[PDB]
DNA sequence: CCACTAACCTATTCACACC
DNA sequence: GGTGTGAATAGGTTAGTGG
């Protein structure tokens, strides 16, 4: 199962695209401006902007550095958690990790970006 | 029915702390 | 140099949106 799709507003469509235009490649303090601004959670405006990237290029090939997130620290009791429920289930949809958000306090953005780096070198 | 695309995915690299 | 791992990139796949 996975999250419910969201679908933009005229007004947030704008400012998406108009900052988009000006910068490509948002740091996470310009995409969390922009998502504050328009009312959309941050990972939300950070999925858009690689999916506007890849319809950019992809148009662009047939028709032709801002600061990063800074690094979560993750627990040892928080990785021994997160490794029982990976042992397990290697793909948890949104409510699994949801649940995995909850119970190690850590965003369930970050979840999802630790099982993405988890299946790709285990 | 079907085009578009948010959400999710893989593959690979960048960043950075640590030794 | 080497290791570990969180956050990024390019770009493919799945499934909901709406003509």
């Amino acid at each position: 199962g996975r999250r419910r799709r969201l679908v933009w507003t005229p007004s947030q469509s704008e400012a998406l695209r108009a900052c988009f235009e000006r910068n490509p490649y948002p740091g996470i303090a310009t995409r969390e401006r922009l998502a504050q601004a328009i009312g959309i959670p941050e990972p939300r405006v950070q999925i858009w902007f690689q999916n506007e990237r890849s319809r950019q290029l992809r148009q662009h090939r047939r028709e032709s550095p801002e600061g990063r997130r800074k690094r979560t620290a993750v627990t040892g009791s928080q990785t021994a958690l997160l490794l029982r429920a990976f042992e397990k289930d290697r793909f948890p949809g949104i409510a699994a990790r949801e649940e995995l958000a909850r119970e190690t306090g850590l965003p369930e953005s970050r979840i999802q970006i630790w099982f993405q780096n988890r299946r790709a070198r285990h």
